[PDB]
C-alpha cells in the first residue's frame, strides 16, 4: 500500500507527528510589526549572499496567515507544530525594550493552535541572532551570550510557559559553528580567508562551547524558576547526518567513529556526559576550550529531550591518524567523506546537494544514539527533502519522490523504535516551501506548495500521504 503498512497504530501510544517550520523562513514582516534585523536580514539583503539576491522581507506570509495554515495542519491530522520564535521580533535590540506587537502574535499563534487541537514545540532560536547583539557584543564568539540569552529565554518562559509546555533552545549549533565560523558561507561570514576576519580552526569551537554553556544557563533558569509551576520541559535541536564505515577496516571503522564524535558528540557527550568526546579533546587540544567542573555539571543532563535533525548518510574512509598543523574545525576530523561503495552511490540526490536519499540513515542515527548515550528520549525534529526551483505547481503536487522518502525514512525510524529506541514524536521539515537560507526560494521542502507569486497555499500528495497516515 501507498502507505506501506504505517498508520498512527504502527508507533508507540501517544506517538507525536508534527510539522516544522522556522521564523525567518515562515513568517514575513521581516521590517514590520515592531520587528529589529536579525544577522540574516543584514545577510540576505546583501547582494550575492542568497540565491537570485532573495530575502525573507515577504517569505510565506505566515504573519498574516498563520489561521490559514494551522487549519491546513490540524486538516492533515497531525498533533504538534514546532515552530521558533524571533528574539529580535520581541526584542528589537536583543535586550532591553520588548515589542508588544511580537509578543502579540506569538501569543494569537499559541492561542490558535491549542484552540485546535495542535500542541506548540517552540524553538528560542534560529540562526536569527539580533544583529545590534552581533555589532555590541560579537554574537557566539562572546561568552556573555549565556546572559543574554538566558534573559530572552526567561521572558518567554515567563509569557508564554503557562501554554507553552515544550521547548527547545537552539537549533543545530553546528550548523552555525561550521557555515558562521568554519566556512564563512552564513552569517557572520567569518573564517581565516574572510572579509569579516574570523579564524577557521578556533572559533568554530568558541562558538560551540558558548552555545553550550548558554543552553545550560537558560535550562537552569527554567529549572529554578518556572518548572515548579509551569512543569514543561526544554530540549535542544542537533542535526546528525549518519556516517557508514566505506569497508570493515579497522581505519575506516574508526573514520566513521570519529566522523560521528565530531558531528554529534561534540554535543551530546556534554549534555549526556558531562565532556566533550575523547577524540576531540585528543585531536583539537588548547583550540577545544575546557569546561570547568561547576560548568560540566550545569551543562551535563540539561537537555529533557535531544531533538535530532535526520536527512542524509555518506561513507567515511580513514587515514593514519597525523600531526597538522590545524587549519579548520572540518579539516580536525581526518577523514574522508566517500558516496558509493562497490561502486554504487549510497542513494540519490534531491535538489540540496548535500542530501543524499539514505532511509537507512535514520536507523543508523537512532541506533546509535540509543546504545551510546544510555537511550535518551529522542525526537526527530526535522526530516524531509526538497524539489527544484521552476517546476510547474502540479508537478510540485505529483511530489512522488517525497512520498517515498517519507514511507522509507518512517519505516526505518519505526524499525529503530521496535528495537527499544526511545523516540518520542517525529517532525516534517516542513509544512510549507518557504526561504531556504542560501537557496533562497529554489529549493521546495514542503508538503505543502507555496506559490512565491500569490502566497497561495496548494497541499502536496505528501500532504496528503500525511492526513492518511495519520488519521485518528
Ligand atoms: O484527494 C485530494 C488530492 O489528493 C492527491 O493525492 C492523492 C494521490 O495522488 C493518490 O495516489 C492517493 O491514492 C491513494 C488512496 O488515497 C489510498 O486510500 C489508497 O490506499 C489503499 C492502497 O492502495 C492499498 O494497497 C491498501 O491495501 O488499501 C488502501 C486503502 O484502501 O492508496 C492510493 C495510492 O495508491 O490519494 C491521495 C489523496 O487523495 C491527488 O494527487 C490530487 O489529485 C487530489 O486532488
Ligand atoms: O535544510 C532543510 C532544513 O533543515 C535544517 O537544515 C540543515 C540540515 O539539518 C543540515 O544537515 C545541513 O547541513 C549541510 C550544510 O547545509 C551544507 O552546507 C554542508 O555542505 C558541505 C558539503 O556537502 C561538503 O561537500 C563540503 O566538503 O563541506 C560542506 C560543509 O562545510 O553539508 C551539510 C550536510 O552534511 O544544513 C541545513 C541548513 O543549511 C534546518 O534546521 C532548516 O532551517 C532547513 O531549512
Ligand atoms: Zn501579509
Amino acid at each position: 500500500n501507498w502507505l506501506g503498512g504505517l498508520s498512527r497504530a504502527a508507533f508507540p501510544k501517544r506517538f507525536v507527528f508534527g510539522t516544522v517550520t522556522s521564523a525567518y523562513q515562515v513568517e514575513g514582516m521581516a521590517a514590520s510589526g515592531g520587528r529589529g534585523p536579525s544577522i540574516w536580514d543584514a545577510f540576505a539583503h546583501t547582494p550575492g549572499n542568497v540565491a537570485g539576491n532573495q530575502n525573507g522581507d515577504v517569505a510565506t506570509d505566515q504573519y498574516h496567515r498563520y489561521k490559514e495554515d494551522v487549519n491546513l495542519m490540524k486538516s492533515l491530522n497531525f498533533d504538534a507544530y514546532r515552530f521558533s520564535i524571533s528574539w529580535s521580533r520581541i526584542f528589537p535590540d536583543g535586550e532591553g525594550r520588548v515589542n508588544q506587537e511580537g509578543v502579540a502574535y506569538y501569543n494569537n499563534l499559541i492561542n490558535y493552535l491549542l484552540q485546535k487541537g495542535i500542541t506548540p514545540y517552540v524553538n528560542l532560536y534560529h540562526y536569527d541572532l539580533p544583529l545590534a547583539l552581533e555589532k555590541k557584543y560579537g554574537g557566539w564568539l562572546n561568552a556573555k551570550m549565556a546572559d543574554l540569552f538566558t534573559e530572552y529565554a526567561d521572558f518567554c518562559f515567563k509569557t508564554f510557559g503557562n501554554r507553552v509546555k515544550h521547548w527547545f533552545t537552539f537549533n543545530e549549533p553546528r550548523i552555525v559553528a561550521l557555515l558562521g565560523y568554519d566556512q564563512g558561507t552564513n552569517p557572520p561570514k567569518r573564517c581565516t580567508k574572510c572579509a569579516a576576519g574570523g579564524n577557521s580552526a578556533t572559533e568554530p569551537y568558541i562558538v560551540a562551547h558558548n552555545f553550550l554553556l548558554s543552553h545550560a544557563a537558560a535550562v537552569a533558569r527554567y529549572r529554578t524558576k518556572y518548572q515548579a509551576a509551569q512543569q514543561g520541559k526544554v530540549g535542544i535541536v542537533l542535526d546528525f547526518n549518519w556516517y557508514e564505515a566505506l569497508s570493515n577496516s579497522t581505519e575506516d571503522q574508526a573514520a566513521a567513529q570519529r566522523a560521528r564524535d565530531f558531528h554529534i558528540g561534540w554535543y551530546l557527550d556534554p549534555l549526556i556526559n558531562g565532556h566533550y568526546p575523547q577524540i576531540m579533546q585528543d585531536l583539537v587540544k588548547d583550540r577545544l576550550p575546557k569546561f570547568t567542573p561547576e560548568q560540566a555539571r550545569l551543562v551535563k543532563g540539561s537537555a529533557d529531550y535531544i531533538g535530532i535533525n535526520q536527512y542524509t548518510a555518506s561513507y567515511m574512509k580513514g587515514q593514519q591518524l597525523m600531526q597538522q598543523t590545524p587549519t579548520s574545525y572540518s579539516a580536525d576530523w581526518q577523514v574522508t567523506a566517500v558516496f558509493a561503495k562497490n561502486g554504487k552511490p549510497i542513494g540519490p540526490q534531491a535538489n540540496s546537494n548535500w542530501l543524499y536519499i539514505v532511509p537507512w540513515g535514520m536507523y543508523g542515527c537512532v541506533n546509535y544514539i540509543k546504545q551510546k548515550y544510555g537511550n535518551p528520549t529522542v525526537v526527530i525534529t526535522g526530516n524531509g527533502m526538497d524539489q527544484p526551483a521552476n517546476l510547474s505547481r502540479d508537478q510540485y503536487l505529483r511530489d512522488t519522490t517525497r512520498v517515498h522518502f517519507y514511507r522509507s525514512y518512517l519505516t526505518q525510524l519505526k524499525k529503530a523504535i521496535d528495537e527499544g529506541a526511545n523516540v518520542a514524536g517525529y517532525f516534517a521539515w516542513s509544512l510549507l516551501d518557504n526561504f531556504e537560507w542560501l537557496s533562497g526560494y529554489t529549493s521546495k521542502f514542503g508538503i505543502v506548495y507555496v506559490d512565491f507569486n500569490t502566497l497561495e497555499r496548494h497541499p502536496k500528495a505528501s500532504a496528503y500521504w500525511f492526513r492518511d497516515m495519520l488519521k485518528h
